[PDB]
Order: C-alpha cells, then structure tokens, then sequence
C-alpha cells in the first residue's frame, strides 16, 4: 500500500494530473483518489464552516483545516491503507505550510506544529510537487478562468507567495516534477515517478 | 480591564462559585461572565460537531475545542477587554491540558502547543484554580447527580487523572495562578475567590 499526496499551487495542473494519473494506475493497482475532506461527514461539516465564513480569522481556519485533515485521515485514508490500497491524495500537510504558514503569514513552524498534531506521525510515502513558475501558473489560471481576464493584483501577489512558500518546504518523500511543461508531459513524468516508487 | 479564568475539575464548585462571584462584582465593576463558546455563532457551530460526535477522535476534539476557543476569544473576549471590562471566563487553556493533555493521554506538551497556537499570546491576567481533592470532588459530583448513584470506576479513575493533571499545571511558577481550597464549604470557597479577585482588582 502507499500514501501519495499531490502538492502544488494553482496553475500547476494538479487536478488534471491527479485525475489522469489515477486512470492510468487503476488498471494495475488497487487505488483510490481522494481530496480533503473526501466525503467524510464530520470532515465536511468542519470545512463547511470555513467556506461559509466571512472575515474568519486565519488561525481559526488553520485549525479547522487541521481538524478536517485528521477526520479524513482517520476515517478514510488510514482504513484504505490498512487494506493495501494505493491512495492518491490531493493536498495534505504541505499545502497548509505553504498557504497558511507562509502565504498568509502565520508562520511555517507554528503551522507545522499544528499539522504535526493533526497527522500524529503519518506522513506520505511519496509527495509529488508540481513545480510551476508564477508566470506559467498565472497563464493556466487565466486560461481556465470564466472570462479569461487578468488577475487582481491581490491574487498575483498571493500566488507568488504560495510558490515561494513551496520552494522553502522542498529543501526524500519529495519528488519535484516540472509543471512548466505541457500537462501531458507533466502527467507522464508524474506517472513515471509513482510507478518507479511502487516497483520498489 | 481584566481577563480572569476559572479552572477546576468536576466537584470543585466552579459553576456555583463563578456565578456567585459574578453577582458580587456586578455591583462595583463593569463585568461579564462567559463560558466558551459563549454564544459566538462560529464557536457554537464548532462545538456542536463534537457534542454530536460519537467515537470522535480525541485529537480532532482537541482542535475543534481550540477553534471554538479562538472564535470566542477574538469575537467576544478581546472586544470586551478593549472596552475596559472584567471578563470572567469558565474554563480555558488549563482545562484542555488537564482534560485533553493529561486525562485523555494525548500529551501535555502537544496540547499546550495546540493552545499556544489558538490563544496567540492572550493569557489570563488571573487564573483561579479551585483545588478540591478527588474524594470531596467525588461526593459533590454524586450529590449533584440525577439519582445520587455511586460513580462508575471509569469516572473515578478519570476524575482523578484530571486532578492529577491540574496539580501538574499549577507548579507553573506562574502568578496568574491562585489556588483556592475547594475542599471547604462552597461559601468559603466563594469568599476566598471573591477576596482574591478584589485584591487583584485593587492593584
Ligand atoms: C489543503 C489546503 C488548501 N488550501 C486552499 C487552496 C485552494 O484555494 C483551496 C483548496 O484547494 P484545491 O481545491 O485546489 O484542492 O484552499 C489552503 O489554503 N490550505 C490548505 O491546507
Ligand atoms: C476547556 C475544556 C473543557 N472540557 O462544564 P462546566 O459546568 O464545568 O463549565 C473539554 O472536554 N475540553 C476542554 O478543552
């Protein structure tokens, strides 16, 4: 069994990559694809509070994300891994450090301690970092947007802090894949990295 | 303004103590009495998930409790303090250590960091710890119970770990902590608590 997470900022193709990588592995492996909270009722109830939250305080969010992370972890991921399944998870501890910790400014270390409490030791066996540059990331975002408009300065500034944040969290479970490439190549490299790990 | 927390396990008179102390201060000071989540919507939505949680994971509880703690803190306590009020709060950070940290066995340091994350530096100015022995706590607990039955061995064992947990948190060299002997009749516990706060509030 294997617990694989997918990390990257918007504009990195993560949704497409994970979705396509899942179809290619479903043939050979007993695999599942999930995204926090993953249908977990308590998990959803908790994440529904941040979505309906206005001007909600960032530490409060950091914590609700940590709780949702744990429910999804104890009620769905662990059980799947105890039955020998390969789990492909969209976002996990590293999104929080990059987003909440770094982009939002709370502090990586605090947020790291918070999440360490939530996962109680269970780290991914492999984490695919979809490394995209702010400019590429920017252009995929616009490409995929409703009216194809330019982004608000707030957003560009943030996306950049996200990416910068990820660049710090990378410095063995991490495998960096070049997301500046067309998606099919990103998918191919991702698939290859996963197959290679699974072989071993 | 002043931020004063009340801490004690079951059987220590805390609910009675706090209410009675609130009325005595109401005359002289501009004071409010709250209990997390204290009516704060987001706080209540958060705490309701635990209450409706069966077999819910102790860490998940810990974090929802901390979340609810911070909403209450930022949306109700800080605003009140900012208007020069005395805020009496029933339970806070030290309950979590005792209950979650120690009694539930998660680990005091981890739960302490979880709380350090939640309160972001806002500690109570004064923390009144109602110090009752397990045995007295036990009899108060049974007195107050629906049918006055003897407690299950799970509960006695748990009430005792809580206390033990609270004994450890006191030997903080911390001065925010004042211990009141909750083994006395409630009226003396009320009086000593009242006296402590007044004294604090005079300075
Ligand atoms: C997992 C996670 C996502 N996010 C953000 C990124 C997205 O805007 C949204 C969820 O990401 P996704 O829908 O692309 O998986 O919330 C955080 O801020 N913190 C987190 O811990
Ligand atoms: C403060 C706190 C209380 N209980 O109840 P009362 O009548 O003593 O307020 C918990 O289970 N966890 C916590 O964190």
């Amino acid at each position: 069994s294997a617990f694989i997470t997918f990390e990257g900022p918007e504009g990195s193709g993560k949704t497409t990559v994970i979705n396509e990588v899942y179809h290619r592995l479903v043939k050979d492996y007993d695999v599942i694809m999930t995204r926090e909270p993953g249908g977990v009722p308590t998990g959803e109830e908790i994440r529904k509070i941040v979505l309906e939250g206005n001007d909600m305080d960032i530490r409060t969010e950091a914590m609700l994300f940590a709780a949702s992370r744990r429910e999804h972890l104890v009620l769905k991921v662990i059980p799947a891994l105890k039955e020998g399944k390969v789990v492909l998870c969209d976002r996990y501890i590293d999104s929080s450090l990059a987003y909440q910790g770094y982009a939002r400014g709370i502090g990586v270390e605090e947020v790291r301690a918070l999440n360490e409490f939530a996962i109680n030791g269970l780290y991914p066996d492999l984490t695919i970092y979809l490394n995209v540059s702010a400019e590429v990331g920017r252009e995929r975002i616009i490409k995929n947007s409703r009216d194809q408009n330019r982004l608000d300065q707030e957003d560009l500034k943030f996306h950049e802090k996200v990416i910068e944040g990820y660049q710090e969290i990378i410095h063995q479970r991490f495998k960096s894949v070049n997301a500046d490439q067309p998606l099919e190549n990103v998918v191919e490299d991702t698939y290859q990295t996963i197959i290679k790990y699974l072989e071993k």
